[PDB]
């Protein structure tokens, strides 16, 4: 109930995301395509994007029969 308020002032929400892609593909150093994708398919979490981009070859094994 009683909704916050949501938009404030001019937000740089693409801007922001432009300037990440690029920048998770400088510290990287994969294609610019990537980012987008990796940053989209994670939920644009550049830490953890990274962090898993990073370390690709060796996921949390472990799973769990139910």
């Amino acid at each position: 109930g009683s909704s916050g308020s949501s938009g404030m002032s001019v937000n740089m929400d693409e801007l922001r995301h432009q300037v990440m892609i690029n920048q998770f593909v400088l510290a990287a150093g994969c294609a610019a395509d990537q980012a987008k994708q990796l940053l989209q398919a994670a939920h644009w979490q550049f830490e953890t994007a990274l962090s898993t981009f990073f370390q690709e070859t060796n996921i949390p094994n472990s799973h769990h029969h139910h």
